[PDB]
């Protein structure tokens, strides 16, 4: 939050070097929104090694579209020139708002405070419309994306979507199928932590991305009982386990092992008619909380599991040599099976985790 003094202080730099600099974008639309920017843009008239120039420290990621990050009092700033989305260097401010997405986005603010709205971005914020800049049909055929960001946004800030935007979005809907699914879910993933996530869902079928998103289809269910806990994750469960679908349905979408993992382990939960002391003790602590999240089942699991004999397999006061030296035999996938029932009768507390008891015990029944 100390973000916008240092955007201040990155204007004022480049303007006593004689170039044209504005904060845009969204810290414009989130502080007459009353809320704290969570990052600041610059966009200036200086080129990139002409900003190089300027600070000691800055980050060249983006230096081939314009952008370079700027590093100043411990924050960073990006300052990008003036520029069209493959990407041109425009010579004039309204040039670069005039191809940005919608007007809310579209509005420019000096140092001394003016605003500079030559779209009414203004009145679209306080009317509550997501609308898009000039013509719908060129900013969604410049970008297929934006399509999903107007749903994204409704969601977030609870807005409207322009009528004639909407109509837009629903003759182009075909386009998604051209975007990297990276940024289908990654936009997918910020609806599914918004607040009134729901909006954002009635939009995604009535602009009928729906048909034309991977498995759309599969989004097209009830909303009303999910309620985010900041994990995008839970959504993609919530959706899975009410159409009674698996995790290999949804796979196009590129998740990670992690996430991958995570779902497909709470679905397993979810499939269980009852959970016991062995159920805690092989599921992890998140992913019974999702599980029990979405079945509406509510315990105190940190307690049930705090209780448990042992925590994990590392704590097993026995390991397969000690079992090839009582057993005499030679080691083999038998090994797995026979540390598995000493590990059973551990966690339900009936053997002691002793190497000594559990020798005695093994000895008798093999
Ligand atoms: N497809 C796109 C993606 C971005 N933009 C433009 O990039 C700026 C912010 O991008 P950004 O990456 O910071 C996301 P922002 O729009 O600020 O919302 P968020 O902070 O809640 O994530 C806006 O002026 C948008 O008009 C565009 O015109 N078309």
């Amino acid at each position: 939050d100390d973000k916008m003094n240092t955007a201040i202080k990155v204007i004022h730099t480049l303007k006593a070097a004689g170039f044209e600099a504005y904060i845009v974008g969204g810290a414009v639309r989130d502080l007459l929104l009353g809320k704290t920017p969570h990052d600041v843009d610059v966009a200036s008239s200086a080129l990139p090694q002409q900003v190089k120039v300027l600070f000691d420290r800055t980050v060249d990621t983006g230096i081939d579209h314009g952008t370079v990050l700027v590093l100043l009092d411990g924050e960073g700033i990006e300052v990008t020139t003036f520029r069209t989305e493959s990407v041109e260097f425009v010579l004039s401010l309204e040039e670069d708002l005039r191809r940005r997405d919608f007007t809310i986005n579209a509005m420019a603010m000096t140092e001394d405070l003016k605003i500079i709205d030559p779209f009414g971005g203004k009145e679209d914020l306080k009317n509550k419309v997501i609308r898009a800049v000039g013509d719908p049909d060129e900013r969604f055929e410049e970008d297929a994306l934006r399509m999903l960001r107007a749903i994204r946004f409704s969601g977030q800030l609870d807005f409207i979507i322009d009528m004639k935007t909407l109509l837009s979005i629903r003759r182009h809907a075909r386009l998604i199928r051209f975007i990297a699914v990276e940024r289908l879910k990654s936009e997918i993933d910020k609806i599914f932590v918004n607040p009134s996530m729901q909006k954002s869902m009635a939009y995604l079928k009535d602009s009928v991305l729906t048909r034309f998103l991977p498995v759309g289809g599969l989004f097209e269910v009830d909303w009303i009982t999910y309620h985010t806990d900041g994990n995008p994750t839970y959504g993609w469960l919530y959706l899975l386990h009410q159409q009674k679908r698996q995790f290999t349905d949804i796979k196009d979408y590129r998740f990670s092992n992690e996430e991958k993992r995570l779902i497909e382990k709470s679905l397993e939960l979810t499939a269980l008619n009852t959970w016991d002391q062995w159920t805690f003790y092989k599921y992890t602590l998140k992913q019974l909380e999702m599980a029990s999240r979405v079945t509406g089942k509510k315990k105190d699991l940190a307690a049930i599991k705090r209780q448990l004999p042992i925590q994990s397999r590392s704590e097993l006061a026995v390991d397969g040599w000690d079992l090839i030296e009582w057993s005499g035999a030679k080691s083999g996938p038998w090994l797995k099976v026979w540390i598995e029932k000493i590990e059973r009768l551990i966690v339900y507390g009936i053997l002691k985790n002793d190497k000594e008891l559990i020798k005695d015990w093994f000895e008798d029944e093999y």
